[PDB]
């Protein structure tokens, strides 16, 4: 019931994490993007300056939320239904510790999971499905949507 009017979409980091290198954190969106676009007609275009329909943020406890983080562990991240404005915006935890291994959270792993939101896609009762409200650690080495998730994501997109 809920999709994007259009297949173009835009997206703007604010910032990145003391945690890893801006390298490292920049490589983990882009990997993100590539598993969802794999079995989407999404475009996803990078804006150099200007707001962009999607932007990825790291906030702290408070900052202007009615239900912030609750600390280091419980939300990882948050995003709010798309929308031609404020909505499909994504924030992270600055305060948990982001790292590209298997250690603590994976910012893959939580990055992946937001965006299924953003596509209209609701938490999947698959623990192999990314949108499984339980986090888990997955090889990304050729780690792919299961059936579960590709005919969700299909059906609301064709
Ligand atoms: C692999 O991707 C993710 C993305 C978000 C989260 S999460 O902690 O924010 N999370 C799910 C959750 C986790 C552990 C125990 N109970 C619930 C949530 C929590 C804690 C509170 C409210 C909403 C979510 C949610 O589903 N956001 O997408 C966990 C894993
Ligand atoms: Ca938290
Ligand atoms: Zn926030
Ligand atoms: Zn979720």
């Amino acid at each position: 019931t809920l999709k994007w009017s259009k297949m173009n979409l835009t997206y703007r980091i604010v910032n990145y994490t003391p945690d890893m290198t801006h390298s490292e954190v920049e490589k983990a969106f882009k990997k993100a993007f590539k598993v969802w676009s794999d079995v989407t007609p999404l475009n996803f275009t990078r804006l150099h300056d200007g707001i962009a329909d999607i932007m990825i943020s790291f906030g702290i406890k408070e900052h202007g939320d009615f239900y912030p983080f609750d600390g280091p562990s419980g939300l990882l991240a948050h995003a709010f239904p798309p929308g031609p404005n404020y909505g499909g915006d994504a924030h992270f935890d600055d305060d948990e510790t982001w790292t590209s291994s298997s250690k603590g959270y994976n910012l893959f792993l939580v990055a992946a999971h937001e965006f299924g939101h953003s596509l209209g896609l609701d938490h999947s009762k698959d623990p192999g499905a990314l949108m499984f409200p339980i986090y888990t650690y997955t090889g990304k080495s050729h780690f792919m949507l299961p059936d579960d998730d590709v005919q969700g994501i299909q059906s609301l997109y064709g």
